[PDB]
């Protein structure tokens, strides 16, 4: 399998400016490259990453999405002096011309679809790919918006075409609107583009009206385009993970894209001129690990905006160690999105909703029962200490008088084991352990969590029966995903029952991205426990998934030995890539019901899951 991040970069970019005095567009300045990429290399992440060179875009590449007329035009500016090159940019909006930028121009292009062909060649899991200029603003006949040729629209047409891909996903999270990439694949419902966007009410540039909601393409495009426009400014992260847990996401696993391409536009985190949002730089950290588990990982990274330089540094960084698979940092202080955010997010799920099913040194340390030897990654490791010895000594004597099987004290002192060198170690991430007895090792665990301390602790549960967790002291947020439907009593439990059949998959993955992750994320556990009962796929998406909680201190509590489950889960754990869900027959109504039941229970205290605007009494 792939393995790797690839970095695309050439200081060449870095070498053409603006020449004539324009507040329009000083703010796009060569140092926005330089910067990032030091910041990599600061943080030792540059130099972890597999280093692709740049190539030129050839002609019949850039014939692609533009036309030759526009091509020829640009193709004389290498030959004009500063006063030429001024009236040529004033013939389009917000962009300025160099006598260097058309090299720099087929350099950004070929950088991407050498960014493409890596990542599709397996010759690496994903990558990220520093340009100058920009592309998305860019269309067929006309530079826009800083930008000359449409690096994303190139990549998904090139990967298209020489790859012959059906659906691929182009992931916008620049604080302005990508149109040319709205124009280029209007009525192409083979490549899905979301995209969020300052915009105002149509005040803010580019002043379109496609940028609005409704806008969800033409023709046999219908539904393929979203538009998620920003109404006002101080976006913050509630705003930024509503937007993903019910808009993006949902339909994003519904299209199963077969790349994901990301116009990576950093002008959205907080302190940019242009943007005027509020969201910090660990949010591009979540943004990326949220889209992994697409297309089996297949991530492609291009630079768009981004022009604060101590606020653009820091986001590279946070997105290229989420590329690496390093823990993502903990959000604190999340809940509900504003008004506006609801009011956006609101507009943009009816209008898909005709569209859309969901509208309307060691990372993982494994403990298998005794005797079972099985291969592991290389990032994995078996599993004991005097002192756990006479913890769990200690333990059996006060709380458990009545047990010899000295096989579950086996588990239990692996447990404490496990959990020891995941919280105060540092060395060990996560980790999974086989179990026997369920009440006494799940006792165990989150007792031995909470002293650890674990302040808070996140318990999935995927079983039947009631466990020994009490959740009365808001230390403990209890998920459990059961066969019978039980009455839920209190605002920090959530229980789902599935009515059993073919739709399991794509009901449960509605209430992982539109209930779990909304409710985990702002419950901001310190540890997640996991726990799968022998009678209880889509486990393998939870496990990536949930690692955005906690730093990724995920303890997994097996009961049974399924080595095709028990290989799953560590692979995921690991970090390993998770292969992707095919088409899912849309989830049953008594779930989508049962679902938003337990939202409208939910949401007031945990306002994260609100997807509309609250009725004022
Ligand atoms: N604050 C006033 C609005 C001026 N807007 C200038 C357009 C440049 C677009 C650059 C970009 O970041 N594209 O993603
Ligand atoms: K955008
Ligand atoms: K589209
Ligand atoms: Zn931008």
């Amino acid at each position: 399998a792939a393995s790797g991040s690839a970095l695309i970069f050439d200081e060449e970019m870095s070498r053409y400016k603006l020449l004539w005095t324009d507040p329009a567009c000083e703010i796009e300045v060569p140092e926005r490259l330089t910067v990032s990429y030091e910041a990599l290399r600061t943080h030792g992440l540059a130099q972890r990453c597999k280093a692709v060179p740049v190539r030129q875009a050839t002609e019949q590449e850039i014939l692609l999405a533009h036309s030759e007329e526009y091509l020829e035009a640009v193709k004389q500016t290498p030959g004009m002096n500063v006063e030429e090159l001024m009236a040529f940019s004033k013939k389009y909006n917000d962009v300025y011309f160099h006598q260097n930028i058309y090299h720099c121009a087929k350099l950004a292009a070929g950088a991407t679809l050498q960014l493409v062909d890596s990542v599709m060649k397996r010759e690496v899991r994903n990558g990220m790919a520093l340009v100058r200029p920009p592309g998305h603003h860019s269309q067929r006949s006309a530079a826009n918006g800083f930008c000359v040729f449409n690096n994303v629209a190139f990549a998904a047409l090139y990967a298209k075409k020489n790859y012959n891909l059906n659906r691929i996903l182009i992931v916008d999270w620049d604080v302005h609107h990508g149109q040319g990439i709205q124009y280029c694949f209007e009525e192409d419902p083979s490549v899905l583009y979301f995209s969020w966007h300052r915009y105002e009410h149509q005040s803010f540039w580019p002043n379109l009206p496609e940028s609005d909601y409704s806008s969800v393409g033409k023709g046999k495009g219908s539904g393929f385009n979203i538009n998620l426009p920003w109404n006002k400014v101080g976006m913050t992260n509630s705003d930024y993970l509503a937007a993903f847990f019910h808009v993006l996401l949902p339909v994003a696993y519904e299209f199963d894209p077969e790349l994901v391409i990301v116009s990576a536009g950093f002008d959205s985190a907080i302190g940019d001129p242009e943007g005027e949002m509020c969201a910090l730089p660990e949010i591009f950290a979540h943004l990326t690990h949220l889209l992994m588990p697409l297309a089996a990982g297949k991530m492609c990274v291009v630079l768009e905006g981004g022009y604060n330089l101590t606020s653009l540094g820091q986001s590279v960084c946070q997105t290229v160690h989420s590329l690496l698979g390093d823990p993502t940092p903990r959000i604190s202080g999340l809940g509900t999105a504003c008004d506006s955010a609801l009011e956006s997010i609101q507009n943009v799920r009816n209008v898909q909703s005709s569209y859309w099913s969901s509208f309307k040194s060691v990372r993982t340390v494994v403990v298998p029962p005794p005797g079972v030897e099985l291969t592991l990654p290389k990032n994995c490791q078996h599993s004991i200490s005097e002192s756990t010895a006479k913890e769990v000594q200690r333990i059996r004597d006060k709380h458990f008088h009545d047990l010899t099987d000295q096989n579950i004290l086996r588990s239990l002192g692996n447990i404490i084991s496990v959990l020891d060198r995941m919280m105060r170690s540092d060395e060990v991430c996560n980790g999974c352990v086989v179990v026997s007895d369920l009440s006494v090792s799940v006792q165990c665990a989150l007792q031995h969590a909470l002293t650890e301390p674990a302040e808070r602790v996140l318990v999935v549960y995927v079983g039947d029966g009631e466990l020994p967790v009490k959740t009365n002291d808001g230390k403990v947020f209890l998920v459990q995903i059961c066969t019978k439907e039980t009455e839920d009593k209190c605002v920090n439990r959530l229980t789902l029952c599935l009515r059993e059949g073919e739709s399991l998959t794509a009901g449960f993955m509605q209430a992982l991205l539109g209930l779990i992750l909304p409710v985990a994320y702002e419950f901001n556990p310190a540890l997640v426990l996991g726990i799968v009962e022998e009678t209880a796929r889509v486990w393998g998406h939870m496990t990536c998934l949930i690692q955005g909680l906690a730093r990724g201190r995920m303890l997994t509590l097996l009961q049974g030995y399924d080595k095709d489950l028990l290989e799953l889960t560590v692979s995921a754990l690991s970090g390993a890539s998770i292969s992707p869900l095919g088409p899912l027959r849309a989830p049953k109504p008594e779930d989508v019901e049962m679902m938003e039941k337990q939202r409208q229970r939910l949401q007031e205290r945990w306002g994260l899951l609100r997807c509309t605007v609250s009725e004022s009494w």
